[PDB]
């Protein structure tokens, strides 16, 4: 029986833990925080993430209580400029807690040993993980799924470029208020852009009958539109049709203006250590693939560990096989974010949807456009 030690209890670490435990690994997972929780309010998944959830035995619990809008709509200056449905490609909006709780419930059902208040502070490619307590754990595989600030990565030393933006956005869950919104297509995703009379955008993202995910985006140089708790007037002025939801948003004193952040590395492996998720490839969120690529890569790691090879060799084959999809998606996401490409509408082209089209279970691209 092969042993894996996983650092990080986010989507990458929980996916790796479940996938490895289903293949007969003895897996233990270490989360630094004192509780198992996910920040960020809401999240989109696409076919590729949903197929990972199927492969993990967690798809049902995610689809119950989450939403596929009838269309992904874009507005520019309150005019609908596109409505896209991706020729049937599956996608889904949910709260972060919904996704994260479905994964924890599945890891617990399978008997993955999960520890909280358990931080990985150093790792050794020969298969050792040191916790903040000074416990040294030996394993046949070490998974660094410890986020953009991964200590598994930085204790070993990987050549990298890391960037944190000055700009960011405010992501919140509020009640749907659907009756109070009155006439409209309030089950849709609506990406509501404006450059005039100021730069303000809301991505409107229903999660289910009760819960609405809003992303309120304004530049950090705008002291009102970047304020938390939200400056209700500046948001109601440019999105008056969402006033019932904005009034609920303005009650949230836990709101944060979170910044964008990216990582790109020379490599994702060293000996028996694999870096998965934002530890390796954090990206701009324009294509809503950061967690999709983290989950595809974590599940794909598990697949390459079933080939009969040494763990070291399986890790090299895994990066070689799967990294190009993530490098392309990171680059394209970044290009769309810098160019504000989504503001044009009709930008979920075949190329943009390549990562979402990938099926990690069959290892082919599906849902042709
Ligand atoms: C504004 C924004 C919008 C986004 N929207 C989407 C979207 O709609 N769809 C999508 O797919 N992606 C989205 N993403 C990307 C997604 O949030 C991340 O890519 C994904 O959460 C990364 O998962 P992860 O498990 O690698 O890291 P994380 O989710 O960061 O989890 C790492 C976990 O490790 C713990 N940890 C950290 N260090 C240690 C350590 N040393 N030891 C032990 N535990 C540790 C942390 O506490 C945390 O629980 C978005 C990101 C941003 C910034």
């Amino acid at each position: 029986t092969r042993r894996a030690e996983v650092a990080g209890g986010g989507f990458a670490g929980l996916t790796a833990a479940i996938a490895l435990k289903q293949n007969g690994w003895d897996v233990r997972l270490h989360e630094k925080s004192s509780e198992l929780r996910a920040f960020g309010a809401g999240i989109y998944l696409w076919h590729n993430g949903l197929r990972v959830l199927e492969g993990l035995g967690a798809l049902d619990d995610v689809l119950q209580g989450s939403h596929t809008p009838p269309t992904y709509e874009t507005w520019m200056h309150n005019k609908s400029v596109s409505k896209e449905t991706f020729n049937g490609l599956p996608w889904r909006i949910m709260t972060r807690s919904h996704l994260h709780d479905a994964l924890v419930n599945r890891a617990r059902a399978l008997g993955v040993d999960i520890s909280v208040n358990s931080e990985a502070v150093a790792a050794d490619p020969v298969g050792r993980l040191t916790l903040q307590t000074g416990e040294v754990l030996e394993a046949d595989l070490i998974v660094g799924a410890d986020g953009v600030g991964s200590k598994v990565r930085d204790s070993i030393g990987f050549k990298q470029d890391r960037w944190v933006s000055k700009d960011g956005l405010i992501r919140l869950i509020v009640p749907r208020m659907k009756k109070e919104l009155g006439h409209g297509e309030w089950d849709n995703t609506i990406d509501m852009w404006n450059f005039w009379p100021r730069v303000q955008r809301i991505l409107y993202s229903p999660c289910n009958e009760n819960e609405l995910y809003l992303g309120l985006m304004a530049p950090a140089a705008d002291p009102r539109g970047s304020s938390v708790p939200i400056d209700l007037e500046v948001w109601v002025e440019m999105f008056p049709f969402l006033e019932p939801c904005l009034i609920e948003a303005a009650k949230l004193k836990t709101a944060r203006y979170d910044k964008y952040e990216t990582t790109k590395l020379d490599s994702w492996t060293r000996g028996k250590v694999a870096l998965v998720g934002d530890a390796a490839h954090a990206m701009c969120p324009a294509l809503a693939q950061g967690a999709g690529c983290a989950m595809v890569n974590a599940f794909s790691l598990s697949q390459d560990l079933e080939e009969g090879s040494s763990v070291e060799d399986a890790l090299v084959a895994w990066e070689t096989r799967i990294r190009p999809i993530t490098d392309r998606c990171q680059a394209l996401s970044g290009d769309y974010a810098a160019n504000r490409s989504l503001s044009k509408g009709n930008m979920f082209t075949p190329a943009a949807l390549e990562a979402a089209r990938y099926d990690p279970l069959r290892r082919v691209y599906s849902w042709p456009q």
